[PDB]
């Protein structure tokens, strides 16, 4: 069962948690990424290649000495991949990875099966008048976004009046970008779901907290939230990961509006850092769940249960390149504080440098152990 | 610059491996002494490991000359090494702690004074049927006849039911330094995992270890059906073992139980031990986080030690066929809560420690049921 090979598109952390769990089960992983990624690092062997999984020959290296090949990040070259789709399984799909990887499409996509979500004007001219018209329809505040290798809300935009439609812009100049209606949430939702052969399954719902567009806090299961709530977005998560095809884990962020409904906020096609606390926090987790779902291996539903409740903070880099070492060190000493450190390195200002789960019988608990460290990252 | 230390393993086997694998999280480098391509050098891909054997002086030495501090997996290696290398590396625990637990009548010929309960036993002289018998004649039959030195899985020990046994017993650990120790009928046997600090001395909750063919075959954490009186009698037990040896690092330490309640020291482990496997996922600090820190003198949360939820584990122990572990680990993969570690060692041998599973619930009965199917399996394959 465990004699396949298992390529890897990208050898960060979520790539390195992935390897944890392989190496786990003893499925050989084959990593695609620079020589030396976190992820190469805690796996001995001599199967991985060297390069980036957005240069199509190395990809197709990768290709040609696995049996599945899979993917940790959604920016990946889905054409190099559908190249070898003849010679090697591709999980999940790079349909699915190719509609995904582009906010727009995916959100038309989505459209076709019902799921609630926020309204948006594409832009095809990207001219401050088209704008404001857009602005005209859907109102301000907007939020400008990029169709395409977006993260961290890098290629992301708050537009809060006419005024600033210039420099929104200057901002995004050169991209294809869509406008999409500003939703008032009154808090982030994120719902892990693994797509297996036979099922949608998910794990429970938890909150999600980014500071300056990159995430910081997840606590899950989401604080003072309806076990309704918590099933609806649940719910609504595996529905709009059914809309594709292929295997996986898919992460899934969604909205809280003041009146207790969700919309989907994006899905993204791979592990996700909403995800980290199942290491601790339950009996699989996410990485555990992709390889058995890519594999076709059994997955047990009570196993994606929360065990107790969890708070994961990303380690992000600040300006001194030790300050994650810092965090860190100060972890040392957080009762029930579980450290991941990725290897990466020296840090760059917002760069995520690893992250720490903390655990308790009760999320009060919780908060009561990690606030300190949390001061610390706040103040440096 | 805390995690910027080496750390130096005698051993690269499975417990080697996990070791590596809380070294990995805090990005901690280890370099490992063994074969290459050993289970924790396999999940450790850098130039720094040594190849070669824990045993073997000159790789011994070498290592040493390439860290900070030097811990061991295994109890069966050069502590003479060790102690000429005292100069040039830290080492932890004590090589003369290893140097006495590695021989098993000095360890408890050392025990004795600390005032350790522990079975009578005799030492072997001559490994003459003349001697045995008329140790037979002082403990009495039957009797555990034990090798003192590379002892593991029972594969050093021969129970001696009577003389007519004695012959097959020095034949089957023939060439070897014995002892025999006066049997224990235990109603059950239980192992504390103890921490030692630079500024003190923690330990886990007392489990319930269950042997087969004289190998760990399950631990349940806590232990089932044992009072409160018991637990701190044994956490006493194992604790007071431990101060008796200097060093920083994580001890086992495994006991008996006897029908009138009163508890007697089996063997003490210098190290990580199998009884503390559930610790990965049954604590927020592992029993290996805690002996990398623990030597490194980082800080060592309380709390962190204590036990989140009941946890049973069971060994994938090798059968006749050398793919039956991946049998266990399949069987596994469907069972609820059930965690996975498969050690990579490759075809399994008899007997051989394989990987281990771990199944936690929030209460006993609970993880039981949802074992037991496993066990059911790994028993139809003995
Ligand atoms: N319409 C919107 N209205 C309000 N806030 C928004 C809107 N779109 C995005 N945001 C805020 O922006 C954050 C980042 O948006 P998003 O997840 O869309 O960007 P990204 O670059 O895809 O991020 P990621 O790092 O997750 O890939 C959201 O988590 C939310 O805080
Ligand atoms: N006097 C004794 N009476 C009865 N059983 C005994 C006795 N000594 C050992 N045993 C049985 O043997 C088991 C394993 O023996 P012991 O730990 O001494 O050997 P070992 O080779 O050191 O094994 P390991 O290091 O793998 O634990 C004990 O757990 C116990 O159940
Ligand atoms: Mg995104
Ligand atoms: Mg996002
Ligand atoms: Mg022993
Ligand atoms: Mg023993």
């Amino acid at each position: 069962w465990n004699s396949r090979k298992v390529g890897v598109l990208g050898g960060g952390q979520l790539g390195r948690m992935l390897v944890e769990s392989a190496n786990r089960l003893n499925i050989q992983v084959n990593v695609l990424d620079a020589d030396n990624s976190p992820a190469k690092q805690i796996s001995a062997h001599d199967g991985h290649v060297t390069g980036s999984f957005k240069e199509r020959e190395a990809v197709r290296q990768l290709a040609k000495t696995c049996d599945v090949v899979t993917a940790e990040i959604e920016h990946v070259d889905t054409y190099a991949l559908e190249e070898v789709a003849s010679e090697v399984k591709i999980e999940p799909s790079w349909q699915a990875i190719r509609t995904i990887q582009n906010k727009f499409n995916q959100k038309e996509h989505l459209r076709k099966y019902g799921i609630p979500m926020a309204e948006h004007r594409e832009l095809v001219e990207n001219t401050p008048a088209e704008l404001a018209k857009v602005g005209e329809q859907l109102g301000y505040p907007l939020m400008l976004k990029s169709k395409t290798m977006a993260y961290d809300g890098r290629g992301n935009f708050r537009v809060n009046s006419q005024d600033d439609i210039p420099e929104a812009l200057e901002a995004l100049k050169d991209r294809p970008l869509y406008a999409e209606k500003w939703a008032y949430f009154k808090m982030e939702l994120a719902v892990i779901v693994v797509k297996t052969k036979d099922e949608v399954l998910s794990y429970p719902t938890v909150e999600t907290v980014q500071e300056d567009s990159i995430c910081k806090l997840v606590y899950a299961p989401a604080r003072n939230v309806s076990d309704a709530i918590n099933q609806k977005a649940q719910e609504l998560a595996r529905k709009a990961v059914a809309a594709f095809d292929g295997k996986g884990v898919f992460g899934v962020e969604m909205f809280l509006l003041e009146d207790d409904s969700i919309m989907l906020c994006e899905i993204a096609s791979r592990i996700h850092n909403s995800g980290h606390y199942t290491i601790e926090g339950c009996a699989l987790s996410q990485f555990d769940a992709h390889l058995r779902a890519i594999l076709d291996l059994p997955i047990p539903a009570q196993s994606l249960e929360i065990r107790q409740p969890s708070i994961m903070l990303n380690i992000i880099g600040g300006a001194a390149p030790d300050t994650h070492l810092q965090a860190a060190e100060c972890a040392l000493s957080i009762p029930n504080a579980s450290i991941h450190l990725y290897s990466k390195g020296a840090a760059k200002p917002g760069r995520k440098m690893g992250h720490i789960t903390v655990t308790a019988p009760t999320m009060h608990e919780a908060e009561t152990h990690i606030q300190p460290l949390i001061d610390v990252v706040d103040r440096i």
